[PDB]
């Protein structure tokens, strides 16, 4: 039998990770893209978990179920309400349109309004 189960539980592990805050950003220890994503966030006053699956426990099935999940998978990978936004580049363009600022401040993730957009 091939890995179904173990892709599944670490799947619903991904969706659990990915809902265990308001953002959350599934990174890696190191990489400058997954330090320029928190940097970024954390200029707008967001508020969000970060899951380095270089270092979480079972991080590397984890990341696999990422990409399963996403078709993409990349790190750094960031979620809001339990939705994937996408990884740095997404993100990054997202704030340069002042389209991600509306997203987390509906999310309420930006402490600075914690009544929503």
């Amino acid at each position: 039998m091939a890995s179904k189960q173990e892709l599944d539980a670490a799947l619903k592990k991904a969706k659990e990770l990915a809902s265990s805050a308001p953002v959350v950003v599934f990174s890696k220890t190191y990489c400058g893209y997954c330090n320029r994503v928190k940097q970024l966030l954390t200029q707008v006053g967001a508020s969000y978990k970060v899951v380095e699956l270089d270092e979480l426990s079972d991080g590397s099935q984890l990341q696999s179920a990422l990409a399963h999940w996403t078709g993409r998978g990349t790190v750094p990978n960031v979620f809001i309400g339990g939705k994937q936004i996408g990884g740095c580049d997404t993100v990054v363009e997202k704030h340069q349109r002042n389209e991600l600022l509306p997203l987390l401040q509906d999310a309420a993730a930006t402490a600075k309004n914690p009544a929503q957009l």
